[PDB]
């Protein structure tokens, strides 16, 4: 754990919602994600701003966490469409910047195994509450990112040298 530690160090945390499992698939085969503007716009400036950005994700009505990830890039606009499956109300425009992520642990997590994290940026409620982007306070964060089981399959190496 001292390469995941190195990673989250000095890092920002946001919680990512997403409507449905697919588009988390989808993101976990494809290392892109996709949010709203009003989202997308705080992710840029803070991947300007920090050594690491991570999302951490959850899938609504699952009461679990599906994994986290970290930006390697800004959104870009001009690609071949991601097929996400498109919540009522979100249009693909909406969607249509494209950051690149890097996986750090696909591994779900419970909500019953955070009940003990709460998010000062979010008024000390449950680290489980919050909505689509909001960000998640240091502590916080890195000790949720560490309640995680750890992912065999993942070589932060290659992340490390992004930094
Ligand atoms: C690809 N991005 C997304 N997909 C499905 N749902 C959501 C929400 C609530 N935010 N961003 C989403």
């Amino acid at each position: 754990t001292s390469k995941l530690k190195y990673v989250l160090q000095d890092a920002r945390f946001f919680l990512i919602k997403s409507n449905n499992h697919e588009n988390v698939s989808l993101a976990k085969a494809k290392g892109v994600w996709s949010t709203l503007p009003v989202n997308e716009k705080k992710l840029n400036l803070a991947f300007r701003s920090a050594r690491s950005v991570i999302l951490i994700f959850s899938v609504r009505e699952s009461g679990k966490f599906q994994g986290f990830a970290r930006l390697s890039s800004e959104s870009h606009h001009g690609g071949s469409p991601i097929h996400w499956v498109l919540p009522a109300g979100m249009s693909a425009k909406m969607l249509g910047g494209v950051f690149k992520i890097d996986w750090i642990c696909r591994r779900e997590l419970p909500f019953t195994k955070s009940a003990h994290l709460t998010n000062p940026w979010n008024e000390h409620k449950p680290v489980k509450i919050g909505r689509d982007g909001q960000e998640i306070e240091l502590e916080c964060g890195t000790q949720l990112c560490l309640l995680f089981p750890p992912d065999e399959s993942i070589d932060l190496y290659q992340v490390i040298h992004k930094m």
